[PDB]
């Protein structure tokens, strides 16, 4: 048993809810919250800016030190950093950004990072402002992630369609 409430069960291991990932993280304090990161860990908007704002910019301060030491992530890659006041850990995962021209095939690689964690609270990778179709992102998630993932979908209308079209 765990603390996640009101999720629809899609598969053995994937659950979904219409919710802001920030409000869910603040209420649940999960072991792992996933950030929809970019390779520079510049958290300006979308899930990254919302999460970073909720940490009072501590996520960005920590991220800038990570980049100064290690250099940028890969598209499809990830790093584990603090979850600050939201979670124990934040898994920063870089899905491909269609609005920058990146290979959508890298979305599977991105979701493979989730398999290193038994339970995660996550957004739909590469969806929202990253330009991919969230229906596609959900399908790749279900077909790639084997650990237990609780997906928070901010947008009510896209959430309604993601459920109603799920195969
Ligand atoms: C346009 O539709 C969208 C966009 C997104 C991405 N996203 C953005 N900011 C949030 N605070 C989220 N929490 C869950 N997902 C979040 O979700 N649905």
């Amino acid at each position: 048993v765990n603390s996640f409430s009101g999720y629809l069960k899609l598969t053995d291991n994937v659950y979904i809810k219409n919710a802001d990932i920030v409000e869910e993280a603040k209420k649940v304090k999960p072991t792992v919250v996933v950030n929809a990161a970019n390779v520079y860990l510049k958290h300006g908007g979308g899930v990254a800016g919302a999460l970073n704002k909720a940490t009072n910019n501590a996520m960005q301060v920590e991220s800038d030190d990570y980049i100064a030491t290690n250099g940028p992530l890969k598209v499809g890659g990830s790093c584990v950093l603090s979850g600050h006041n939201l979670a124990k850990h934040c898994l920063h995962v870089v899905g491909p950004n269609v609005n920058k021209g990146e290979d959508i095939q890298l979305l599977k690689s991105a979701y493979e990072n989730f398999n290193q964690h038994e339970v995660l609270l996550a957004p739909l990778l590469s969806a929202g402002i990253f330009g991919a179709d969230p229906i596609h992102s959900l399908r790749v998630c279900v077909d790639t992630v084997r650990t237990n993932v609780y997906l928070a979908v901010f947008d009510k209308n896209l959430y309604d369609k993601l459920v109603s079209s799920f195969l």
